[PDB]
């Protein structure tokens, strides 16, 4: 077939893509920045093709629901074709593996806490040891998964309390959870990767931190439909860039080269 | 094709596989002990597959050579058809991914210096600013391929030096390296896995340490041919090992329960 345009999903999620501040007078992919924003143009150029950016309609990461086994998300855009290829921070997964592909990660991650700075807790047993102080995980994502099927005793101690707690310790987006944190006087805890959850101690008004060690090790990769002609190149490609230095660049440059908590 | 024994290849590498403390009174499989081996049965389990483990002819983890593009090691086991699949730290590369699969990472890491206690380096830059203090990599593997590749300043002025040291700074296994550091009075750094690092701090006599942040980030990955009937459902199976804590499990075992340095 003759080169078409790529449609790539992926996710308002900070800093990984962002609305450019003059964004109101651009057009196409030069109305977005970030991480994967980078990271696109990078895979497209070593892999030949030309590319559009979308962002997920239902701004989810993806989810399939137990009854309907219908997948949301961007997980959903690539099972349904409505996206060619999803560039974002979305984690590699068994369900998802089962009907998609990814390429080797692009980045390294584990679960980890966000603590509003002074809150008595450094641990997800201590969470999970009391409850007074709340907390919950982003919806129809790989953290809320990860709770949900784990059989680690600290682990499903805490699923049995989010699922049940009212009102909803859930929340729609990151952006949501760290509003929660922030506002909440050290009585809301939020379970998030580590990647976002470092992102965010290093923006104003610097009144959150990382607490205790990932509960995981696990990755990010570029994901593609089964059958796609793109799978193999795109793979190659992120190898490639993460041995040429230029992942890890694009990290520093986007969480800690404009860190706004100072050296 | 009815069902037949997997010939899995393996090295003697610390502690993924080592000989058992009465292997000579012992057959087969029950030879060996350590955390490659416990992986090798749960994922062997998962894929409902007999195997045998062997170790590698050569003893090497697997490079090509730029003339002849003969490979070795491990990975010319799987390219020349000695062995069904590597169960092994064998790190996943661009230049091994173009010849042969790997599943999703089992473990991450990155390349990291040991040093003799004492030695007064705290960084790659700090080697690559000095004379005095020899340092170098395992042959054959995708540490001495990360630095010749590498066109960062810092790495390719170690590369610089370590291709054309005299006397040769590279070493034929990991034993060998670790025993130069312990025997070279500080004069011999060593450039190896994170993994690797930190399973010798924690074994006596305890005079080594890693210093400094990783060089990389990286994966282990389970290994096989092109073609090969295995590889989804081996990449399934590390997947659903991750994810239910086992993989975790296994490196405390092996790196930390037993450790000999205190605790
Ligand atoms: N990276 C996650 C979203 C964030 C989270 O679940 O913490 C995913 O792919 O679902
Ligand atoms: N894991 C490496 C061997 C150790 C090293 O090179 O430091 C490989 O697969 O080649």
């Amino acid at each position: 077939g003759a080169n078409k345009t790529v449609v790539v999903t992926t996710i308002l999620e900070s800093p990984y893509v962002m609305m450019k501040k003059n964004h109101e007078m651009l057009e196409g992919n030069e109305r977005y920045e970030g991480y994967c924003v980078d990271l696109a143009a990078e895979i497209a150029k070593h892999c030949g093709f030309k590319y559009k950016l979308t962002i997920v309609g239902d701004g989810k990461y993806g989810a399939r629901d137990a009854d309907t086994k219908i997948w949301n998300g961007m997980v959903g855009e690539l099972v349904y074709g409505k996206a060619d290829i999803a560039i974002a921070p979305l984690t590699i997964t068994l369900v998802r593996e089962e009907v998609i592909d990814f390429s080797k990660p692009f980045m390294s991650l584990g679960i980890s806490i966000m603590i509003k700075k002074g809150t008595p807790i450094e641990s997800a047993e201590d969470l999970s040891k009391q409850t007074e102080i709340a907390y919950g995980t982003l919806d129809s994502g790989s953290t809320k998964e990860f709770f949900r099927r784990s059989k680690i005793a600290v682990f499903d101690k805490m699923w049995t309390y989010m699922r049940s707690a009212e009102p909803s310790v859930f929340v729609r987006t990151t952006a949501e959870g760290v509003a929660r944190v922030r506002k909440s006087k050290g009585k809301y805890a939020y379970l998030l990767e580590s990647t976002m959850n470092e992102y965010i101690e290093q923006r104003k008004p610097c009144d959150t931190m990382k607490v205790g060690g990932n509960l995981d090790s696990k990755g990010y990769g570029i994901a593609t439909p089964k059958g796609s002609s793109l799978g193999n190149a795109v793979n190659l490609a992120v190898l490639k860039l993460n041995e040429q230095g230029l992942l890890d660049k694009l990290k520093n440059k986007w969480w800690y080269d404009k860190g706004e908590c100072g050296s």
